[PDB]
RNA sequence: UUUUUUUUUUUUUUUUUUUUUUUUUUCUCCUCUUUUUUUUUUUU
């Protein structure tokens, strides 16, 4: 919150809803592990994650 | 190359009292033999 500390690295649980967003978001991989499917994203989790810079 | 969420040890306290040991049965009941009754007296 006090700008601190420089590189933060989270899950979803800091992830897809968050105030206070930082400048630049950076996505390490395209898919993720829900419940025993092992899909990958879909428009509603990237607009969520992506959406918070400004 | 396996993320996210699922609360926990019932609340209460600042009520008066002018009595007194026990406690409650048992029925009438043939006494055998020398006597009148001796007696003063003195040494404690």
């Amino acid at each position: 919150s006090r700008g601190l500390v420089k590189v933060l690295f989270a899950t979803e649980t800091f992830a897809m809803g968050v105030n206070m967003p930082a400048r630049t978001v950076v996505f390490d991989s395209m898919r993720k592990h829900d419940g025993s499917t092992f899909r990958d994203l879909l428009p509603g989790e990237y607009v969520q994650m992506a959406g918070r810079a400004g």
